[PDB]
């Protein structure tokens, strides 16, 4: 490429706004998330799948696969015991470290409540912190119908994650039943899949994807470095006032299971068809800004999704909500 000294300096500036990003999916649900991200083609991110279960791991699609606890469970799994998942991850700590080495940002994703995910996720998070990466977890809490043991295990895992994350994005699966009431559990998991994909892919591609408005990693780091506890809101609309309806739906999302007045920061990803305008994106941001505390630090981007024909989708990630939430054995309680 023919490049002038001025063009080179411009390219150098744009390069330092980028980040090396790795997404790590732990356990059954985490592996399923990774497969979907790999097939759909998540932009600018390395995908790593880890599991104690060799049957689940081998059918997963990923850039890198790690069978954890080879000398512990021999590829059998963890049988829903978080202690087994934790010990397996600790055994394979060096292999996990090698796979995420030199990442500027690491996403850790799983369904909390099981053995492998609940156990290994905090270990991956600890390893990520120790390599100096911006460490973000995007995790689900189980449905109520899964039982008390699953939720108790999940909440203990959430407490361990909190010790080793910069931002902890929590998605309560139970609130999906407000979006799709009385859905069969097996199909409700498929909805949970889509939400996890939207959350992880949406956060990653806010930084990595070509957009109308691209985001500097420095600005993401400024919000997410001490993001604490975070929750998401998703909205979509294809009407005449698509942007207004999408942001309204996002702000009123059941997944935002918190008083949003306690928020100290926010990430906004506006997604639309080829006809998406800056004016539409600005309308979304202005609506969020007016609703939140005036002192909240808001970072936003806008990208074109080719799969969308007439629909604008808004992903909202609200940070610093730990002051309005209490961690209990039965789940998240509003304070
Ligand atoms: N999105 C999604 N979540 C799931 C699925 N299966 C289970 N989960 C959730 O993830 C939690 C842990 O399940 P799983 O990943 O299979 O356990 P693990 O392999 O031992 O970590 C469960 O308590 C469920 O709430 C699935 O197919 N999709």
């Amino acid at each position: 490429l023919e490049l002038s000294p001025e063009d080179k300096e411009l390219l150098e500036y744009l390069q330092q706004t980028k980040a090396k990003i790795t997404v790590v999916g732990c356990g059954g649900a985490g592996n399923n998330t990774i497969t979907r991200l790999k097939m759909e083609g998540i932009e600018g991110a390395k995908t790593v799948a880890i599991n104690t279960d060799a049957q689940q791991l081998i059918r997963t699609k990923a850039d890198k696969k790690i069978l954890i606890g080879k000398k512990l469970t021999r590829g059998l799994g963890a049988g829903g015991n978080p202690k087994i998942g934790e010990e397996a991850a600790k055994e394979s700590a060096e292999e996990i470290k090698a796979a995420i080495q030199d990442s500027d940002m690491v996403f850790i994703t799983c369904g909390l409540g099981g053995g492998t995910g609940t156990g290994s996720a905090p270990v991956v998070a600890e390893i990520s912190k120790k390599i100096g990466a911006l460490t973000v977890a995007v995790v689900t809490l189980p449905f109520v119908m899964e039982g008390k043991v699953r939720m108790k295990n999940a909440m203990e895992g959430l407490e361990r994650l909190k010790q080793h994350t910069d931002t902890l994005v929590v998605i309560p699966n139970e609130k999906l039943f407000e979006i799709v009431p009385n859905m069969p559990l097996k199909l409700a998991f498929k909805v949970a899949d889509e939400v996890l994909i939207n959350a992880v892919k949406g956060l990653v591609e806010l930084i990595t994807k070509d957009g109308l408005i691209n985001v500097d990693f420095a600005d993401v780091k400024a919000v997410m470095n001490n993001g604490g506890l975070a929750m998401i809101g998703i909205g979509e609309s294809d009407s005449e006032k698509r942007a207004k309806e999408a942001v309204s739906m996002a702000l009123n999302s059941p997944l935002l299971d918190v008083d949003i007045d306690g928020a100290t920061g926010a990430l906004i990803h506006v997604m639309g068809p080829e006809d998406l305008t800056l004016e539409e994106a600005r309308e979304v941001v202005a609506t969020v800004s007016s609703r939140l505390d005036p002192n909240a630090t808001i970072i936003w981007g806008a990208t074109i999704d080719e799969n969308l024909e007439n629909t604008v989708r808004v992903l909202l990630v609200i940070t610093g909500v730990q002051s309005r939430i209490e961690f209990t054995d039965t789940g998240l309680k509003r304070k």
